[PDB]
C-alpha cells in the first residue's frame, strides 16, 4: 500500500532578467547532486510569445494566447505569413522554396518555425514581466535541496519566512499559472487620454475631470479635475471612475 509524501510548492527568488537560466541551472544541479526525486516541477511564471523575425531583427513580440491572427513581414525575397491561433504558431505562406510551410505548429518556449530562403522564423519564448525575479519549484524540501538551491547559479533561495521555505497553495499556484498562460489579455485599454470620467470613489466622488495620462501597466490615471476652477491632476485607479 504505497503512500506518497506530498511535495509543496516554493517560490525561489532569482537574479532578475536571468530567470531562464535560474531554472536550466536548477535542473543541472538538480542532476549532478542526485536530487531529482525530490522536485516534481520548476516553473517560470512568466507568459508566452512569439517573437516574428525578419533577416536577424524583431518586427513582431506578440502573445502566443489569442485571437487567430495572420502577421506577414518582408524578407529577404519577398513575404512570409505566420499564423498564430489555438495556442500555436506555423507558417501559412512563403516564398517558393520554402519548405518551412510544412513545418508543424509551434507552441512551447524554445521552439521555432525557420524559412530558409525568405530568412524569417518565429520563435516562442517566455516574456518575464509579471512576477521577474521568481521561479516557481514543487518538491519535498530539506536542508541538502536548500542548500543546493542557495547554491545554484543566478538563485538566491527560497522566500522564507522564520528561517523556513515558505510553502505556498496549490491553488493560487494553479491560479495564478492558469491566469498567467491561458487568461485573455484585453484588445484594448479601457481609457484613452482625452476621455471625460466621473469619479465613483473615494474623496473626489461626483467629481469629472479629464483623462490626463493613462498607465495600464498599474491601471492607474491622471485625471485633470476642476478644484476651485484650478486644474488639478489626481491619481485614480481604474475602478475609481467611469466613462461618462
Amino acid at each position: 500500500q504505497v503512500q506518497e509524501l506530498e511535495k509543496k510548492w516554493y517560490a525561489l527568488q532569482v537574479e532578475p532578467g536571468k530567470e531562464n537560466e535560474a531554472k536550466e541551472n536548477l535542473l543541472k544541479v538538480l542532476e549532478l547532486e542526485g536530487l531529482k526525486d525530490l522536485v516534481d516541477e520548476v516553473i517560470v511564471p512568466a507568459e508566452e510569445k512569439v517573437v516574428i523575425r525578419a533577416q536577424g531583427k524583431e518586427k513582431y513580440r506578440l502573445s502566443l494566447k489569442g485571437n487567430a491572427r495572420d502577421i506577414s513581414v518582408l524578407g529577404k525575397k519577398g513575404v512570409t505569413t505566420f499564423r498564430i491561433e489555438n495556442g500555436e504558431v506555423k507558417v501559412v505562406e512563403s516564398v517558393e522554396g520554402d519548405t518551412c510551410v510544412n513545418a508543424p505548429p509551434i507552441s512551447k518556449p524554445g521552439q521555432k518555425i525557420t524559412c530558409k530562403e525568405n530568412k524569417t522564423e518565429a520563435k516562442i519564448v517566455l516574456d518575464n514581466k509579471i512576477f521577474p525575479g521568481y521561479i516557481l519549484i514543487k518538491a519535498h524540501m530539506n536542508d541538502k535541496l536548500l542548500m543546493a538551491i542557495e547554491k545554484t547559479p543566478h538563485v538566491f533561495r527560497p522566500v522564507m519566512v522564520g528561517g523556513k521555505p515558505v510553502p505556498l497553495k496549490e491553488e493560487e499556484v494553479q491560479n495564478i499559472l492558469n491566469q498567467i498562460k491561458r487568461g485573455v489579455k484585453p484588445s484594448k485599454v479601457e481609457f484613452e487620454k482625452g476621455d471625460q470620467v466621473r469619479v465613483i470613489e473615494g474623496p473626489f466622488m461626483n467629481f469629472t475631470g479629464t483623462v490626463e495620462e493613462v498607465h495600464p501597466e498599474k491601471r492607474k490615471l491622471t485625471v485633470m479635475i476642476s478644484i476651485f476652477g484650478r486644474m488639478t491632476p489626481v491619481e485614480l485607479d481604474f475602478d475609481q471612475v467611469e466613462k461618462i
